[PDB]
């Protein structure tokens, strides 16, 4: 089934290289600009969005009025929230690079995160635009056997759960 996934515009922690999960940070001005650029580029489909500020504000600026769902949130990094990528212990770095066996103290395991996400996608009964986070888009792209890193404010359309349709980036 056709689905459009949107990664929210950038926040400060993106340029700072800090893990951003359930920490509810706002986007930067550039993030807001990235969200506006999406207007007129996404299809007119029912919209759903993470309840975190940066996501639904991206939804708003993109010209949508999405229903909110916590299930579309980024992974909960637990004690690793706000942690600089550079300083992460090898085990966490590798876990995130290889996207496997990630168990952050006080947070969500990558396994639990994927089940939440894939379970939400399975519940969808019709094509829709999903305003979410980098880790969610990444989970979906990798599961479809592809590189999961896309630019903030960019989008991807897939035919879940068979293949990737298009990657839309607006410079
Ligand atoms: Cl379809
Ligand atoms: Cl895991
Ligand atoms: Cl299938």
């Amino acid at each position: 089934m056709e689905l459009w996934l949107v990664r929210h515009g950038e926040t400060l922690w993106n340029r700072e290289g800090r893990l951003l999960g359930w920490t509810d940070l706002p986007m930067t001005a550039e993030g807001e600009a990235q969200a506006r650029r999406l207007k007129g580029a996404l299809p007119s489909l029912p919209a759903f969005s993470s309840d975190l500020l940066r996501a639904r504000r991206t939804a708003e600026l993109a010209g949508f009025s999405p229903r909110l769902y916590p299930e579309l949130r980024e992974i909960h990094f637990g004690a690793l929230e706000g942690a600089l990528w550079e300083t992460l212990d090898p085990r966490y770095k590798e876990a995130l690079l290889r996207f496997q066996g990630f168990h952050p103290p006080g947070g969500e395991s990558l396994s639990a995160f994927q089940e939440r996400v894939f379970r939400f996608l399975e519940g969808l009964k019709a094509p829709a635009v999903l305003f979410t986070h980098g880790g969610v888009v990444r989970a979906v792209l990798r599961a479809l056997g592809e590189d999961g890193l896309v630019p903030p404010g960019s989008a991807v359309a897939v035919d879940w759960p068979r293949r990737v349709l298009v990657r839309l980036a607006l410079d």
